[PDB]
Order: C-alpha cells, then structure tokens, then sequence
C-alpha cells in the first residue's frame, strides 16, 4: 500500500494534475492490480473528520436554544468554500469579456474596418493570454469544491452510524432497513459534485448585470426586450422546479417499501423455493414498481421542458432585441453577430447555471434537515450501576409493549449463586421478563435493582461475520478459558469435522452452520464472557436429549456453580435442581417458591438499444426530422448567395458566422421528438428490472450462497435508481448536442468545402484522447461501484444484532469496523475524480493550443485586402466550441453505462432448470453434497417407504437430518435416483416434482404484510376457509388481540408474535396447501408439552393418511411412527420399532425422561 502521491507533489504538479501520470500509463496497458491503488490522504480519514464535526455539533446542543446542523457545518467549511468561490467567479468574468477581443479580430478581415486592422496584432496577443488564464483558474477551483463535498459526506455518514447504535427500542419500530439505505445511497455521489454548482446562486446575477451593460452599448433601449423574455423564462423554470419536487416526495415512500420486501425474500430464498412462491413474490414487486414508475414518468416530462429551455431561446431572445432596432434604423451584419455572441453567455447563465444552482440548494439543505431529525431521536437509557447488594430483585413490576399489560406484579429475589427457573406456556411473557431486566423494556410501574454486569443469550441466535473463534472470544483471548467452554459446550465433535477446524469463515447470518450448531456458538459466547448475572432464554431448543443432558450437567451446573443465573425451561427435570421456581401464565405470576412446596398436588450499447423494440422506432423518427431541417437550411442559405439590414460584398462572410450562432435553435428537438424519447427510455428500465428479479429467484442455490446481503442491495437500489432518473436525460442531452455539431458542419462543408478540411485535425485529437482515457477510467469506475457493498453489508448486520451488540458492549469495535468500509470507498472514489479532472483539463488545453496557432496565422496572412485563410480558420474553431461540450457529455454517458453492464451480469446467471396416488417412495444410492468439490455429507443412502405410513428421522444435531430433506427437493448437488410411486426423478420437470410435497422449514419465513397475505400469497382461499384452519391450530386468540383481524400488518418479520406463534403459522400453511407427502422439519422446536397436543391432533386429523416424515428431537413425538431412520457417520440405518432402537444404544437410553419412559416402555 503506497502513500498518496498528492501529499508530496510540487506546486506546479498540483496545478496541472500531473501526479496522476503513473496510473494512467499503467491502466492503458494492463489491468489495475491491488497494489496500484494509493492510500487516502490523512486529512480525509473517517476518524479525523468524524471528530471535527462531533466537536461542533455538541456545541450547538449546549450553547444555542435552537440547534441547527447547518451551523456546525458552516463552522468547519465556510472559509474554504468561499475561497474557491472567488477564483471560480474570476474564471467566469473572463468568459464574458471574450467577445470584446474576438469580435474585433474577426472584423479585420473586412478591408473597410481600417481601425481594427491597425491594432489586430495586439488583440491577438491579449486573446491568447485570456485563454490561458481561464484554463488555469477554473479547474483547480472546481476540484477543491469536489474535495470539500467529499469531506462533508464522510463526516455526516459516520455520525449517523454512531447514533444508530444508541437508538431506543421503542423508536426502532418506526425505522426500517429501507429508510437507512435510501438515506445513504441517494447522497453517495450526488452530494459530492453538488458543491461545484452551489456558487452560481450569486455568480449568475452578477454575470447578468455585467452582460446587460455591454449589450446596452450596442442596442440602446432595445436590449431590454431581450431581458423581459428571459425573466419570463426564469419564472417558468422556477415553477417546473417545484412541480418536479412534489412528484419526488410522493415517490420516496414506495421505494423504501420495495427495498425491505426485496431484502427479506432473498435472505431466505431456500424457503421461497420449497414453497414454490417465486411467481407470488414477483407479482408483489411488480405492483409496487408500477405505482412508482408513474411518478417517475411525470417527473421526466417536467424535467424535459426544464432542460430544452436553453436550446429554444437562442433565436427568440436575439430576434426580439434586434427587431425593434432594425426597423427604426438599419443594422449592419457586424452588430447582429456581436449581439449573438453576447447572448450565448447570457442564455447560459439564466437558463442553465442559475436553475441548476437553486435546485442543488434544495437537495443539499433537504438532506441535512432530514439527517438532523434522525440525530435527535430518543436514545437507549443505559442504567448501569457500579455495584449492588450482589442480589437481584423486582418489586411489583408492570410493563407495556405499546389493553392488556404484558406483565403485572412480577416480583422475586435471587441471591448470589442461586438458580432461578422460569416456566410457562407459549406467549406467557418469559422472553419479555428478560427484556425488562436488561433495560430494553422500561417498566411503567415498579423497580429493578442489580449490578450492571450482565450476559445474554436470546432465542434468535445471531452470528456475526468472521471466524468461529472470533465469535466466542470477543476482544480478549484466553487460552485456558477458551478450551474449557468449547469442551463443556460439546462443540469439539463438530469442529473436528470442518475443513480447517475452528478457523472456517462464517457468512453473515451463519447460513453454512446447522440449526443446533448456531445455538451452541451463541451459548458458548455467553458463558465465555465474565459477568455477575447470566440470562439464558431457552438455549436447549434445537438439541437432542443426549446433548442437552451433557450440557446442562457440565456447563451451567459445574463451570458456573457460584454465579447467579436465570434460565427459561419447560422440562420438569431442570426444575428439580433450581433453588427457586417461577411460573408465568398470561403475564401474571402463577406461582413462586421452591420445588419442594410445589409438589403438593460496444456490445453493451447494442444490447441496451435493442432490448425494447419501440426505442429503435423513436430513434429513426428523430433521424428523419433532422435530415429534413438540414435540407431546409441548405436551400435557404444557398438562396442568399434604406434597408432593414445592410450587407455589402466584402461583408457577406458574416452570413455563415450568424448561421453557426443560431444552429442550436434550428436543430433543437421539439416536444414531438423529446417526449417519446424520454418516455421510451424509462420502459427499458422497467423491462430490465423484471428480468433481473426473475433470474435471481431461479438461480441455483450454490451460486446464491456466494453473494452477500450488501451486494444484492447495492444493485437493486443504486443501479436501478441510475437507470430511472439519470440515464434517460443524460442520453437526451448527449443526442441533442451530437445533432447540432453534425448539422452545422454538413451545411457549411458543401457551401465552403474547406472548413471541413481545417476541422479534421481538431476532431481526431479529441477522439484519440478520449480512447486513451477510457481505458483506465472504466476500470476505476468498476472498482468504485463494488466498493459501496461493504458499507451496505455492515449496515444490515448491525441492525439484526443491535440488542446483542449493546449487551456485550462491542459498540467501539463495530464503529472502527465501519470506518474501514468508509476509507475503502474513499480511496477508489477520490482516485476516480482526480483522473477525470485531468482529462477535462487536457481537453481544454488541446483546444487552446490550436486556437493560439489559428489566431496568429489569420492575422499575419491578412494583407492589404480581404484575407480568406482567416475567415475559414476562425469559422472552424467556432464549431469546435460545441464539440468540446459534446465530448464531455459523452463521458457522463459512459460512466452511467457501467450500471447497465452490472445489471446484465445478474440476468446472465445460470438457471437451476393425480400422480401421487399413494405417495410411496424409493431411494437408490443418493449422494448429497453442498459444493461439488466438498465432502459428501450423505453417501450410498437407500431405503423405501410404504404408502400411508409415518417415518421418524433421528440423529445427533449436525448429523445431516436437514440435508436429507433438502435432497428430496433437489436444493443441492445430488448424484442418485428417487422414485415416487412409479415415475422417475430425472424425467419430471423440476417444477412438478416440488408441488407434490408439503414442507415445514426449520427457519420460519414471515414477510412484511397482512396476516391473510402471509397465510395465502396466491389469494386462492376465502376468509371462511382461513378461519376454519386457524381454529384447528389455535391461532384465533392470537389474531383477535390485534386491531385488524386478518388485516394487521406484520412489520419487521412478525416481531409482534412470540417464538411459539410463528411455529403455528407454518403449521397452518401446510394444512391449507394439503399435499400427499409431507416433510416436517421439527415443527415443535420451542413448544411446551401442553401446546404440543395441538401438533399431535393435527397430525392425525388433517394429515389423515398422507406420507409424513417427522424430524423431531423429543421422544414423545416418536410414539406415532411405524418406521425409523437413524443418521450416523454419514450413513442411514433403518429400524421397525422404537423399542428395538433404544435397546442397542446404552447412553441414549439413559437420557430418556422418566415421564416419557413409562409410556415408551410399558
Ligand atoms: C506524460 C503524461 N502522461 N500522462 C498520462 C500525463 C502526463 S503529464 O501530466 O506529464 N503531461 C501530459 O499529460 C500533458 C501535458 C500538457 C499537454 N499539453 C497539450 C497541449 C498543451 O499546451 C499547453 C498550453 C500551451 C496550451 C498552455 F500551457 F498554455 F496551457 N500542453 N499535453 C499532455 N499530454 C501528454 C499525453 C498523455 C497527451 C497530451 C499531449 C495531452
Ligand atoms: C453569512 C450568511 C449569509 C448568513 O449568516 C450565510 C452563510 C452560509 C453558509 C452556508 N453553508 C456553507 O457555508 C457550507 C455549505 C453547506 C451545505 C451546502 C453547501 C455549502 O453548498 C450546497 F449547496 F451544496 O449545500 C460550506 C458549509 C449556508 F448553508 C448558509 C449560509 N448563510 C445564511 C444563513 O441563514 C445560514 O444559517
Ligand atoms: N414487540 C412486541 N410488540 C407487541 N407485543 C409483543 C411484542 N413482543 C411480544 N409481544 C407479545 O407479548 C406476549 C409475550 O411475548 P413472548 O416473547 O414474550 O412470549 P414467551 O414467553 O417468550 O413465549 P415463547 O415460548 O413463544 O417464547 C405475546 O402475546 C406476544 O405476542
Ligand atoms: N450450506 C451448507 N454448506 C456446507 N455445509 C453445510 C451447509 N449447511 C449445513 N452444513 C453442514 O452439514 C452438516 C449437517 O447439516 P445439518 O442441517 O444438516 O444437520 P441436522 O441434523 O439438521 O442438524 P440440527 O439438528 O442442528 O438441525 C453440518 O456439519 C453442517 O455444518
Ligand atoms: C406545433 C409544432 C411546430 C409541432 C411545435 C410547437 C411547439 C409549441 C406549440 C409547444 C411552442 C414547440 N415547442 C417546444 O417543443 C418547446 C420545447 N421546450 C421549451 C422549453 C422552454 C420554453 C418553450 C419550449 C417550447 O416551446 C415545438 C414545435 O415543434
Ligand atoms: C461585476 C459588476 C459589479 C461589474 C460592474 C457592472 C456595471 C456597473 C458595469 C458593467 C458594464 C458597464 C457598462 C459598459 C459600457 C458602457 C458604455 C459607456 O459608453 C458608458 C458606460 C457603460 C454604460 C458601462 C457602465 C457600467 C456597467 C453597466
Ligand atoms: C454563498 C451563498 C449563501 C446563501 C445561500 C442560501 C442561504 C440559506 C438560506 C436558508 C433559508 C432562508
Ligand atoms: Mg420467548
Ligand atoms: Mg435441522
């Protein structure tokens, strides 16, 4: 990693941006290697910028009664902002006085203008120095303003993230992931470049005042007829600005709603494929896209009229200011041309630079105001204590999640070292009681007293990205303690089977790990941490009886025999070792005491154009009208080769100069060509998104596991927004400029076939430099686009584990990890702007040297009369002033076309592509593996199932019970044959095979939507049928407690529901879509014994005969099975009776609960 070459560059080197030479010469030959990227300058590191802004923002909250974020920003950047403003202003004044020097030089070709001929050589020298000063004064000032805008964005992004970790739990309900992503993505590039346009709010009015005086000198009182037209045009554009912003505000809410739904369905794409819900998911996104595209089109029509206003004023402001003057007294051709030159600069300031500057202030101040509101939300109240009486106590505590209280009159007292066991039915408030103790649920009544040290283990196991060892140890590594908790948590057997022991890298969310393996990593993390109080929220959910027995008798009873701890349990064996017993029932304390007293009872462009058939026809239509206007202009112009206009023989060359000055209005695209072009370019974006979303759902699971959450969110938010807003109008601007250059050249090249010869050397010089620069610019843009992903990936994972983050105190670690993501994007983005500034500065210096040669050639060639060389050469250089604008606009088109190629890569991803009368199956030599180069988890598996019977799957956690179920649906690489009632595996299409199954996934899927929409996304059942099923699974009381019965919206993945309520929701789905063969993957994970009767009755009534393959861990669930399959060391054994199964195993028979042993062994 080399140091930045900017920090030791000489004064002249910084001026010409010469320090970018090493990378431009290397990127032209080879691909940019990882060592070519330089380190960022020390001034713009995220650590130093965040501290500077934080110091000023805290001064506002204490000094001023009315804090404003814009005052803190003003106190850090105002003087540098104004320093570059004055140099930018002097570069624009130089542009307005150019016609004073160039206008008199053009007059020296006329032999009548004897006064201009005597001093022509001095005007040429001054003109050359004027060009050089303007070049050296604009570009360094524009780069400095880009630098300031980058620093402001980095400082403010870090403040948002630091505030996020401190948000209260009540205000988290009102904030989704889609709001934060839209807040950051919209400003990721627009904010930096906005500061270069901000100064024209006061530069444009000063340019108008200067230019109006010079035009007054020529046309005494007729000049104001041109000002009255431009004032009316300025009011018109101001009105279109407010009309466009109204449509943009109505569109923001729908984009955030689409982003959250898109993120949810891709995170659990395996559950979507098992249910065969791809078509239903596409329909929901299609309806959201359609509503927001109508607002996008309406904003596009308004923005077209705002953009073409420049081209449609070039003739009507010149004509209106000259016509009253010519009618009273004849005007010569010399004055007509000079007025045209001054009006070009005037139209640019009024119709282009000023409305763009006003719009930037609306966007910038709007975002800073939006950020300030977020920075003032309610914060989490960390009620830490340094010390206590070493005992925990609650007194008459009542809490509300908002007409029923969650808890009421809950009181206990646990001394140091005692064990408290919390028990109760589903939804009784066991998890809420632990939230109250930690302080994430503030009680309305009562009080809490205990020490500030605490450790937590939730039902939902959160796995941070990184190594397994890094998950457990935290910050401080201890060799002795680490090896003890691993052995006590029974993780040694699983770790030894991994490719590289405990050094394997876990993805975000821990997808590659088993259901029960994640629970042990979460538990090992809690016991490794030293604390005074330990909270365990049902950690024995996805564990078999043998592993559960070993952990309970060696981890929580041996290692922590002297530490007070609270555990949630439903087993009656865990209640005997507890000193205190607490029973909960619907928020009220059912019992409190002890157990003893209880026992008393390029190809990219071509593909983009041809994706929509209607885009070709509009482009041909624009070409035919263009040829008709050029032909019309040629006939008129050829016809011209006291009066209102005075023209002489030696002054007739002004006709061509006037034509070139008004060609931008004769060739302007009217609304018959502008609106269809803009309308059709948005339909292309609609088609591309439909394909992109479609190909992601059909991709094979092996491909989808490589992608990251931030990688998908980068393409669906930033790349789609580019194709909707920026590209349609950038293309229109580029096409408009290209037509003007061709039309002006073609007309004058046939009437004077020497302008074309003299304009060749300038054209090829621009094209050769463009090809050289695009070799390296395209690679830096690609690296910058992919550098946004780590920013989005870290933002997603920090919200999913916010509660665990604050409990373990790892906030500083996550802030430092966020700054590395900011610095990685800064390196690529800063290097991209530097080379872009080099190109635009060289494209202007190349224009200058040619003009310097032309000016001196014309003056020396002009002899005693006329002088034709100068007339031709100076005309050609006037055309190249517009070609310079067209070349720079082509770079913007190419930069935005990088998003089109990134979308095309997601589209080209490979695809994975009464029969069951009885439902009997046959498996022959099935071999299953996740990666083709990985180990075979199962191998040579073979068994048969008779129709109507139930099969029980058994085995230790991590043995491969879920792998066998995934192999039936072909969710991984398989090498065998499965036969269902006669048909063959291979012959069937992959879509009819999956429809024969009913599935209950181990990980439940609830998306943001209505209760009825979650139970039935295809809308194929009436509400009478839905309620009938809802009674059989006991969900009626759950739905009625909400304001909308079957209408309530389940936001944030159904966070309103408890853990046991989600299991019943998945059982309802399987009953509704009644199929023959069922694959139930542990449907009673955390259900208490009383609630399990609901699963038991459903299994015998709803699934009358069927072919049920259970995958349960509880012994009670195996009394309803006729056949058994045991998975051990990658092999499947088969048994006919449960009593035979336990006879062979000696250790597993002892772990059986005595309550279950009597019925298992009568
Ligand atoms: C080497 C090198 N390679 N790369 C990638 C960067 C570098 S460089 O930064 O060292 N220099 C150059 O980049 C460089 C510097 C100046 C110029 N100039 C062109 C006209 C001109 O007159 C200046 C003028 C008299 C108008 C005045 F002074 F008045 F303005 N100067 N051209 C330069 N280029 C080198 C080639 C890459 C292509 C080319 C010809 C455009
Ligand atoms: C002196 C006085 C006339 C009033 O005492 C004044 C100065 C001033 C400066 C800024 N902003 C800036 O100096 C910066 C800036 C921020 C945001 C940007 C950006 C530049 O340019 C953008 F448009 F891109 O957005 C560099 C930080 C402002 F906002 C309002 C200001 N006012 C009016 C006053 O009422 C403000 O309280
Ligand atoms: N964020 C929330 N907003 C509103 N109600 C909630 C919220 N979280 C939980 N509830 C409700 O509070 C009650 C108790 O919550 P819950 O976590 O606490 O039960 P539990 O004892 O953990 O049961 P389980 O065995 O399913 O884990 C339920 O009726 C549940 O729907
Ligand atoms: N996507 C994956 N890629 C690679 N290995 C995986 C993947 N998913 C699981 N494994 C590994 O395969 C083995 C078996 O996985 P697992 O689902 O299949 O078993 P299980 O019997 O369902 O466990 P549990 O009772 O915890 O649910 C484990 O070692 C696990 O880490
Ligand atoms: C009738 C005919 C010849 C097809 C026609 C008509 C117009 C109107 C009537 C809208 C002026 C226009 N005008 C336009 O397209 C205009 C486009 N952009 C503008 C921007 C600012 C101010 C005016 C216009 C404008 O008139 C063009 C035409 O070709
Ligand atoms: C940037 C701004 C403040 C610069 C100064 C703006 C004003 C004061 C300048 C700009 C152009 C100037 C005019 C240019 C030409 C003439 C013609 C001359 O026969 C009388 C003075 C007169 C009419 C000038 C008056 C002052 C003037 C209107
Ligand atoms: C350099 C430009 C400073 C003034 C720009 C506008 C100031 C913000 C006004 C806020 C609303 C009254
Ligand atoms: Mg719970
Ligand atoms: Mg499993």
């Amino acid at each position: 990693m080399q140091r930045s070459p900017l920090e030791k560059a000489s004064v002249v080197s910084k001026l010409f941006f010469s320090w970018t030479r090493p990378i431009l010469r290397k990127g032209y030959r080879q691909r940019l290697e990882l060592s070519d990227i330089y380190q960022i300058p020390s001034v713009d590191s995220a650590d130093n910028l965040s501290e500077k802004l934080e110091r000023e923002w805290d001064r506002e909250l204490a000094s001023k009664k009315n804090p404003k974020l814009i005052n803190a920003l003003r106190r850090c950047f105002f003087w540098r902002f104004m320093f570059y403003g004055i140099f930018l202003y002097l570069g624009e004044v130089t542009k307005a006085v150019q016609p004073l020097l160039l206008g008199r030089i053009i007059a020296s070709y006329d032999p009548d203008n004897k006064e201009e001929r005597s001093i022509a050589i001095y005007l040429g020298i001054g003109l050359c120095l004027l060009f050089i000063v303007r070049t050296l004064l604009l570009h360094p000032a524009i780069f400095g303003l880009h630098h300031i805008g980058m620093q402001m964005r980095i400082a403010m992004f870090s403040l948002i993230y630091k505030k996020t970790l401190k948000l209260s739990s009540r205000v988290l309900d009102k904030i989704s992931i889609g709001q934060l992503v839209s807040l950051l993505s919209n400003n990721l590039n627009k904010f930096d470049e906005g500061l270069a346009l901000a100064h024209f709010v006061w530069i444009a009015p000063l340019q108008v005042a200067l230019l109006m005086g010079l035009i007054w000198e020529l046309l005494q009182a007729s000049a104001f007829c041109g000002l009255g037209f431009l004032i009316v045009l300025a009011l018109f554009q101001a009105g279109l600005g407010r009309m466009m912003m109204k449509y943009r505000d109505q569109r923001a809410g729908k984009i955030s709603e689409r982003l959250v739904i898109t993120s949810e369905m891709i995170e659990n794409i395996q559950s979507v494929k098992a249910y065969c819900w791809e078509e239903a998911m596409e329909k929901m996104i299609e309806n959201l896209r359609q509503t927001e595209l109508k607002l996008t089109r309406k904003a596009a029509y308004v923005r077209y009229f705002n953009s073409s206003a420049f081209f449609f004023s070039g003739f009507f402001v010149v004509f209106l200011s000259v016509l009253p003057y010519a009618l009273i007294k004849g005007i010569i051709l010399r004055k007509i041309f000079t007025t045209i030159s001054f009006c070009i600069v005037l139209r640019m300031a009024v119709t282009r630079q000023f409305p763009w500057a006003v719009q930037t202030w609306y966007d910038s101040l709007g975002a800073i105001n939006k950020i300030q509101d977020f920075l003032q939300k309610q914060e989490y109240k960390t009620l830490e204590y340094n010390l206590t009486t070493t005992e925990v106590v609650m007194e008459n505590v009542t809490a509300f999640w908002e007409g029923t209280p969650v808890l009421k009159d809950i009181n206990f007292k646990i001394e140091r070292g005692q064990l408290l066991a919390v028990a109760g039915s589903t939804g009784a408030g066991k998890t809420s009681l632990l939230m109250v103790i930690m302080g994430e649920l503030e009680p309305s009544e009562g009080k809490i007293k205990h020490s500030g040290r605490i450790s937590f283990c939730s039902q939902f196991s959160w796995i941070m990205p990184g190594t397994i060892k890094e998950n457990i140890i935290g910050v401080s590594y201890d060799e002795y303690r680490y090896r003890s908790v691993i052995k006590a948590c029974q993780l040694e057997e699983d770790i030894s089977k991994f490719a590289e022991k405990d050094n394997i890298v876990l993805g975000e969310g821990g997808i590659t790990l088993s259901g029960g393996q994640r629970a042990r990593i979460s538990l090992a993390r809690a016991v490794y941490k030293d604390a005074d109080l330990y909270l365990l929220d049902s950690p024995f959910g996805y564990l078999d009886v043998l592993t559960e027995k070993e952990i309970f008798e060696s981890c929580v009873c041996k290692l922590m025999a002297n530490k007070t701890r609270i555990l949630v349990t439903s087993k009656m064996e865990h209640l005997k070792k507890a000193d205190k017993i607490l029973i909960l029932h619907e928020g009220s304390s059912y019992f409190y005491g002890t157990f003893s007293e209880l026992q008393n009872l390029w190809n990219t462009y071509l593909r983009y154009i041809t994706v929509h058939k209607s885009l070709i026809f509009v482009l041909i239509w624009c070409l035919v009208i263009f040829l008709a206007e050029v032909a019309a202009s040629l006939v008129v112009l050829w016809l011209l080769g006291s009066y209102a206009v005075i023209i002489t023989s030696t002054s007739s060359y002004y006709v061509f100069y006037i034509y070139v000055g008004v060609a931008d209005t004769l060739l302007a695209m009217g609304f018959f060509r502008g609106l269809p072009l803009v309308h059709t370019l948005i339909t292309v974006s609609k088609i591309l998104h439909h394909k992109m979303l479609h190909s992601v759902l059909q991709a094979p699971m092996s491909t989808l596991n490589t992608l990251k959450a931030g990688g998908i969110l980068n393409r669906f938010s930033k790349d789609i927004a580019i194709l909707d807003d920026l590209l349609p109008l950038t293309i229109f601007d580029f096409i408009q400029l290209l037509l003007i250059v061709i039309g002006a050249i073609a007309v004058v090249a046939v009437l004077q076939p020497y302008i074309f010869v003299a304009t060749v050397p300038v054209i090829v010089a621009f094209i050769m430099l463009r090809a050289y620069f695009l070799q390296t610019s395209q690679q830096l843009k690609q690296l910058e686009s992919e550098g946004r992903s780590p920013i989005f990936t870290h933002l997603v994972t920090s919200l999913k584990g916010l509660w665990t983050l604050r409990a373990f105190g790892r906030q500083p670690y996550f802030e430092t990890l966020f700054h590395k993501a900011l610095n990685l994007h800064t390196a690529n983005w800063f290097l991209y702007l530097s080379t872009l500034r080099w190109f635009q500065m060289r494209i202007e210096m190349i224009f200058v040297i040619f003009f310097i040669a032309v000016t001196f050639i014309s003056i020396l060639t002009t002899g005693e009369g006329e002088g034709r060389v100068g007339i031709i050469l100076t005309l050609a250089m006037n055309i190249m002033s517009t070609l310079q604008w067209a070349v720079n606009s082509s770079i913007d088109v190419d930069s935005l076309m990088r998003s089109v190629s990134r979308v095309f890569k997601f589209i080209d991803m490979p695809t994975e592509g009464i029969w069951p009368s009885g439902g009997q199956m046959t498996v022959k030599d099935l071999t299953a593996k996740y990666t083709e180069g990985g180990n075979a988890i199962l191998e040579n598996i073979s068994f048969s199932i008779s129709p109507g019977q139930r099969v029980g799957l058994l085995g230790r956690t991590g043995s491969g019970k879920s792998t066998l179920l995934s192999a039936f649906l072909r969710l991984l690489n398989t090498e065998g044959e499965i036969q269902i009632d006669g048909v063959s595996w291979d012959s069937i299409t992959l879509q009819q095979w999956r429809k024969a199954f009913g599935v209950i996934p181990q990980k439940v899927f609830i998306f943001s939507g209505t209760f009825r929409k979650n139970l039935d996304p295809y809308e194929q059942w009436s509400d009478q049928e839905i309620w009938k099923v809802a009674d059989e699974v006991g969900l009626r009381s759950v739905i009625e407690q909400f304001p909308g019965k079957l209408d309530f919206v389940l936001v944030d993945g159904g966070c309103v529901l408890s853990h046991g309520h989600k299991q019943l929701m998945c059982l309802a789905r399987s009953v509704l879509s009644k199929a023959k063969i069922l694959l139930l993957d542990q449907p009673s994970a955390h259900l208490d014994p009383v609630t399990y009767q609901i699963i038991r009755r459903t299994l015998k009534q709803a699934f009358a005969d069927c072919t049920v393959i259970l995958c349960e861990h509880r012994i009670e669930a195996m009394l309803e099975c006729q056949q058994f399959l045991v998975i051990e060391e990658n092999k499947v054994r088969q048994y006919d009776s449960i009593q035979k199964l336990l006879n062979e195993r000696s250790l597993f028979r002892q772990a059986i609960s005595p309550s279950d042993r009597v019925k298992l062994f009568p």
